[PDB]
């Protein structure tokens, strides 16, 4: 019973964070065997953000210039590299805490928890998802810069983002730990505006799955369409275009539920063209879009 | 930038983290020092659950009927006693990892973070409150009892919550770590109904704060109101009654906005009476209730 945005338990990257200071920028660092990821942004004055030439500002920088920081001990410093817009700081000492681990490149409706850490030491967590325009909606505050999203299987963690810019409207942009930008955003103190944020439709699909799953039923209607006649509905309210892929996806929630995937399109639509009415679904005033249909799953079975 | 409802990290919390397994009932259990705390409903079978006469059924069990496995190693019991609802199974290891700990009796209103587990496998962690009515809207399964909710304050964490229950309108009552239930609920199959839900007015107003702090400033108003008129109102909507305490302890979010507590009340008495006219504010169609003023301050100032 309950349905709540839950987010994987934080103690496998708990014991990753580090603090990286090079000079008097301090942020970030995941420790994983010997080396240590952080944005390269770490080498930048508040001069340097306006217009940073990274490749020209590494010159100056040796690898004593990179303090790391693990709990209260340093960590020494014995080779550096720029790949993308990540740093990779080779230290002599591999992680003793290093979990199972991959570093994989989320598509956007992706969801992920991120332990948001300030100073190598960790604040909280909490569960976002890659939103249609390459954004999070996080919260990070300065000093978070380096703070990671993951996602576990079990015992491996799939590292997929580290944070790296806020935008001037308050939304989050961030790398994969290749140091890849998400979307097209630069590590540049220059206007970026952000696309249109779209809703993502397979996880509102999913979460009224876990809805009727856990008892609230109200909006089950009495209608179906098809794939060509809902979407007509979902361009019209900005919400990402269902494909076959999305309803292949949704297989094991109509199963279980027995409602056919699209049934619940038609209530979907529905909830779109004459809102919510003053009610709620799983104590949401709004169409949640940030579980996707495996954490349905997952959560509604116990997946530990 | 950005407002998410945010739970503790919770390593320390899964390194505490066990499977109690009493015949054929298993549950998890809490390892802090050398003692296990657990649900006593572990010795009950389900025939035993409709009306349970726990010492009576406690005669029956020696310390090597209570298996407590840690990972997949096996804890020696060399003791067992019952405090109120909870067994304290005395191991012959202290747990390695157990951190610097207290156990507190949270008052209604009181958030804190729950770590979800099945067979002492930590499966998410998600924020919560204790409602008014002494009932906590969490996501458990059946395997989820000796479940714990908790704060940390830097590096000791208050252990405040054991689930126990599911009340049959899906939502989940549990004790302190002392063994007392948390509201009138008692550890048995019974038809137990919850009392009015009201809402959390210092925390809904600790939210609108969060609100002006991150940019959301639509709902601020003209107005202001007295504490006997904005109680009026909060009668009407089922809100809990502000207090002066209540407005001492938003005091900080005041200095920091420069909005008089009493004028955020008139700014909520209006969004009360008006609704909010299909606008949102952090992203929610509703008045959250579930962020203390304590838990606004730490998130909008980076508390690790
Ligand atoms: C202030 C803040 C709040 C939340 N998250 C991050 C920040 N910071 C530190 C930045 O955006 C810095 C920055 C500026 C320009 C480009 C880049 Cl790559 C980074
Ligand atoms: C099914 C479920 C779902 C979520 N959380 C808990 C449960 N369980 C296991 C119970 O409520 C058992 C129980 C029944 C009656 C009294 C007590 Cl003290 C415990």
């Amino acid at each position: 019973s309950g349905f709540r945005k839950m987010a994987f338990p934080s103690g496998k990257v708990e014991g990753c964070m580090v603090q990286v200071t090079c000079g008097t920028t301090t942020l970030n660092g995941l420790w994983l065997d010997d080396v240590v990821y952080c944005p390269r942004h770490v080498i930048c004055t508040s001069e340097d953000m306006l217009n940073p030439n990274y490749e020209d500002l590494l010159i100056r920088k040796s690898n004593h210039n990179f303090l790391v920081q693990a709990g209260n001990v340093q960590l020494r410093v014995i080779g550096h590299s720029m790949q993308n817009c990540v740093l990779k700081l080779k230290v002599d000492t591999a992680n003793p805490k290093t979990p199972k681990y991959k570093f994989v490149r989320i598509q956007p409706g992706q969801t992920f928890s991120v332990l948001a850490c300030y100073n190598g030491s960790p604040s909280g967590v909490y569960q976002c998802a890659m939103r249609p325009n390459f954004t999070i909606k996080g919260s990070f505050l300065n000093g978070s810069c380096g703070s990671v999203g993951f996602n576990i299987d079990y015992d491996c963690v799939s590292f997929c983002y580290m944070h790296h810019m806020e935008l001037p409207t308050g939304v989050h942009a961030g790398t994969d730990l290749e140091g890849n930008f998400y979307g097209p955003f630069v590590d540049r103190q220059t206007a970026q505006a952000a696309g249109t944020d779209t809703t993502i439709t397979v996880n509102v699909l999913a979460w009224l799955y876990a809805a009727v799953i856990n008892g609230d039923r109200w909006f089950l209607n009495r209608f179906t369409t098809t794939l060509n006649d809902f979407n007509l509905v979902a361009m019209k309210y900005n919400y990402e275009p269902l494909t076959q892929d999305h309803v292949d996806i949704l297989g094991p929630l109509s199963a279980q539920t027995g409602i056919a995937v699209l049934d619940m399109c038609a209530s979907l639509k529905e909830l779109l063209q004459n809102g919510m009415n003053g009610r709620t679904i799983l104590g949401s005033a709004l169409l949640e879009d940030e579980f996707t249909p495996f954490d349905v799953v997952r959560q509604c079975s116990g997946v530990t």
